[PDB]
């Protein structure tokens, strides 16, 4: 009855608030990490995801580095943003738990070779992206079985009625945006089932979700987890009340979709999808059949409530996910 | 307090149903139709106007023949179609009004130099589109500054959700896919206040209209424009029918929003827009900046039952638009 | 005699290319067509007004086109002020002085013209020495249009995708001015057509500049050797400082026109089609080598005729041979 | 000696191309690692196996690489039973015999054994004969792959824009099999690259059917060119229909790897990249001809001494020179 993860992330802010949702969680039983390139270096994911472990006093779980850069690396694509800081995490490398140089090093194995390995023993875990879709793509040039490893794939990433969240030239979301050749390889290529926490999913309800819940409230128990993950995302917060909203819940949705997808998914739909690869303004957008597409399932609205609740329960210690 | 209309259109089931309705309609005053290329051919929709227009007990009104292809003409976007029949409204020529020669045949000044004459003399009017956009663009191709001659521009046509409805190899809606290219110059260099109806007013609200609206009623008085829009739209009724849904208004709506837009246009939004011209998938597909585009209003949500009710009072005679 | 219509973007090169028709006693020219590339519209017409002053010649209408590409994306722009502000040299105080009436066409949109001049006149050869842009409009409203020409004599394009915009195009720059418009001239019309490619300039470039002095024409100290001094002025200075003559390039299109089997040395006929989408290669000639209507390119042109018209012009000496 | 990593699709032309490599004796072969492409890459391995036992050799590793291009998109798709439904000439059953465990390779997938095998020979050329999937698969797994060969030799590309798939594009067969392969390894390798385009083969194509005998190294009756006869037999007999001999391909950039001064008798060295977006123009190489490291293309290769090379190879005379 514990669900068996491996999340790939790029370990920026929110991405560290959402593993730390999963360590803490008791249905939870994290197999690995992988780092993936995205808003900050490979080498700091790694080193973000290391140092997040720590944050929550586990240890024993491996964290392996994955590609540097897309499969292009198009300098048009690039996603690389010092928006959260230039770690990432709110800059501030001494504070709890302090920074190591034994951070920036992986396990050993690239992650694409350790994604094939893993899922191939563990056919029963769910793969979690919270980046940039790389590292999952290189497992499939290298291993067309690898299509049917994982027993589930929730996908943060991608929309569904082509809202962009980069900038105005684009109609992409940031983690299809920053490696749209990998979007498309992995939507089209693996036949385990998928499930994508689109951006429409934040974009739509994000007004009424700022008036309903305090984001912050969860950081302020005083407890160690509670005071890294008000450092890892400090900047995220001071420059989002700067434009009058919270900075809110992202990453946390899937990897929390992950635990309990019946929970956390009030709504969903199915719909048939390709990702654009050639047009000047929707390279990385999800192309839809609403008349080569794959049928994937869809998070249209997801309960923000509980999310909130499992992280307070997760920086209190309380243990109070029920 | 009338409102002075050009209509541009390609002249299949259901434009001739919503140029009827503006033939009828007390507050509009028709200045000149313009027919293009779209479902049928140029020749085709010219005739099919004209026909219209005598079929509504009316004369004197110019019908001006403009473009046989899109600009570029590539094969790909071609929307040619016997959906409708081969000649777009029945294929029943010898039925009232009985087809003439003559009706292949337009004024003589092509239609892009017309839209310039009588929109340039006629600062107040506004240009309705329901076909491709392929006239308006060579006009503004010859004539710069016919940018701000119409008082307004009402289109059918685009999307806004990148919702398509050609078919699932693309995003693009009908009219833009036809000549993606004059949609792109028409959306960037119209500098007039552009009112869409996209796809999606019709799409998202079409198994709710389609049980509280009898689409067929107002075809049963049995008076000569019953029989004819009877006629015209019979082959579009029998295959919608057979698929279990009704034949619903289309083109009508862009009429009707033409003439009390205030009415019409229940709800409505603003965004910034343009075209993408060079994607695989998302060729002709309207491109939002939800973050070189052009502030449009889109119609997102249409007052179906008075559209209804204004094509009962011109079926059936009666003079009851109020 | 030929007959001539000369679409044109009305800038050093093609002001002495309009000087050679306009002496030529092959030549008769019904109308220049005005269209938007290395200057605007507007100065085009006014440079080739101008030039009809300063050939002592008179009475031939001048149509301004079309001001901007079809779709006018600005990433296609070709507007520069190499050749001076005004396209031939920025002196406007020099005979022929500028008239402010220069800017002014003869009424109807060029585009118009070309559909009915060439619809009366079926034996006359289009010249396109700017970018396709009133061609292609004129298809758009007549695709009997298509047929009107007896032949179409364009500048522009390329054939091993060799371009001579900028690094980050194969595209050449009358093609890369208005690529939309190029795909539709080559697809849609049906009559003969030639092509001057650029690889035709590119790779006898240095040949040429050992053999040929491109500037000894301009010696004489007529009034059309002054005027073609100060059109080319610029361009020869610019080109001077980086160890180059300023070379002939539309004038080889007019040539052409002029004695197609005289200038056209070696030719090869293809099937071509424009790319209009690629990241790189938008406004390239693509060429099926692998084996619609052939077009003609001229591979390689008789530079040493050219350069002997040009001295005939401007000395008035009669030697066209 | 010249030690050689050869990555390839296994059809006829590369394994006549693998079998001058074996039999030279400057070529040192580390490895083969075969890759989708002609053939599926299980059959490229099994013929790359049959092919090291014709030539009377053992213990050299064949890892097998990608099924499949990096999209695995179906347009780019240069599967081709042109050469047989087994790529050389469907006689399994012929010396050497094929075996079941010719479809296996080594164990460890082609683009690990790369990165392994050239990260501890940097002294290595590595030649690519088939689309570059596994070089590209290399790079996005370890950028400092990038300095580990000594340097790159391509069969693929072109320069002029000339394809040789379909009138449907400027691509050339290679790069048109995986064109974001190409696109990687061009921009991000960073040792010497020398690339032998199509125009080196297609412009001297007559010339070359005039003065060489492509069959005649065939004819010597030892189980090598017993072996190689049956491997070009499909291909021989259809160009032969089509009035022209099967000509070498391959077996020029394996040649160009053992001896480039020799081999190459004219190159140029541009700038270059490829296309990815095009309609037309996907997988073609674009230059920059109006002035990243640039890339030596053999514009000229000496034909004749190939052919010496392969007489000598299936005569066993041993006469390299
Ligand atoms: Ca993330
Ligand atoms: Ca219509
Ligand atoms: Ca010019
Ligand atoms: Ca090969």
């Amino acid at each position: 009855d514990k669900v068996k993860l491996v999340i790939d992330s790029d370990g920026v802010s929110d991405d560290v608030r959402a593993i730390s949702l999963a360590l803490q969680h008791p249905k939870a039983e994290i197999l690995a990490f992988t780092a993936v390139h995205g808003c900050v270096t490979v080498d700091q994911a790694c080193a973000n995801i290391k140092r997040t472990i720590r944050a929550n006093d586990r240890s024993n779980i491996p964290v392996y580095k994955g590609a540097a850069k897309s499969i292009l690396s198009l300098p048009k694509d690039d996603t690389v943003s010092d928006f959260f800081g230039i770690d990432g995490i709110g800059d501030k490398p001494e504070e709890f738990p302090k920074v190591e140089r034994s951070d920036f090093e992986g396990e050993g194995k690239h992650a694409s070779l350790a994604l094939i390995d893993i899922l191939r023993e563990n056919r029963d875990a769910t793969l979690v992206t919270i980046g940039p879709l790389t590292n999952v793509a290189i497992a499939l040039q290298l291993c067309e079985e690898f299509s049917t490893y994982p027993s589930r794939l929730v996908i943060m990433g991608g929309n569904y009625y082509a809202v962009g969240n980069v900038d105005g030239g684009s109609s992409a979301e940031y983690n299809f945006h920053g490696d749209p050749e990998a979007a498309s390889i992995v939507l089209r290529r693996m036949k385990c089932p998928i499930t994508i926490v689109p951006w429409e999913a934040f974009y739509f309800e994000s007004k009424t979700h700022d008036a309903s819940v305090d984001f912050s409230a969860h950081l302020k128990y005083g407890t160690p987890l509670a005071n890294y993950l008000s450092l890892a995302t400090s900047i995220g917060r001071v420059k989002c009340e700067a434009n009058g909203r919270q900075y809110s819940y992202c990453d946390e949705i899937a990897v929390a979709t992950a635990i309990d997808e019946d929970k956390i998914a009030k709504k969903s739909q199915y719909l048939y999808v390709d990702v654009e690869l050639n047009g000047t303004k929707t390279r990385g957008q999800v192309v839809v059949d609403w008349t080569t597409h794959r049928r994937v399932k869809f998070v249209t609205s997801y309960d923000v409530h509980t999310v909130d609740k499992w992280l307070h329960a997760a920086t209190s210690g309380s243990g109070k996910f029920d």
